[PDB]
């Protein structure tokens, strides 16, 4: 998992300095979409889609599309990236722009950023804010964004 915090870090603090939360938040919620990396959507030539976020391509998607089966089983039209620097960049317009995720911006704790998601229709799940603010607050990520930095603090 750390390859992949150290990854998505400074695609989510440019994506979080554009829609006003702290970039913890978004590498937080990219590692709970796919398994801290591990379960990522990917194109049937073995390219990874770079769709950290999930996000579905609906009709206002032009761009590259990959078919993916959800929970019996359907199958899901999935947008497609060159990037995880695209991903983010998607998301980053798809946050920062549309009304319905006017109540993320500003937000600066876990459980109240997930909730604004959440009110903007990202996700359903009743538990989706307790499991993603879990991750935001959690011990698992703190160790790993220390980790992830160019610098660090002695204790005296």
């Amino acid at each position: 998992a750390q390859a992949f915090v150290d990854a998505t870090w400074p695609q989510a603090a440019k994506a979080a300095q554009s829609l006003g939360v702290p970039a913890h938040f978004l590498v937080a919620q990219a590692a709970l979409e796919t398994g801290w990396g591990k379960s990522q959507i990917r194109n049937k030539d073995g390219t990874p889609s770079y769709n950290l976020f999930n996000i579905k391509a609906g009709s206002n998607w032009t761009g590259k599309v990959v078919e993916a089966r959800t929970v019996k089983v359907r199958v899901e039209r999935f947008r497609a990236y060159d990037s995880y620097e695209q991903a983010f960049q998607d998301y980053a317009d798809l946050v920062g722009n549309s009304p319905r995720y006017a109540k993320v911006a500003g937000k600066t704790d876990g459980h109240a950023f997930a909730r604004a998601l959440q009110e903007g229709g990202y996700a359903t799940d009743p538990s989706y804010a307790d499991k993603l603010a879990r991750v935001i607050n959690g011990n698992a990520l703190r160790q790993r964004l220390m980790a992830s930095a160019a610098s660090a603090r002695g204790l005296e």
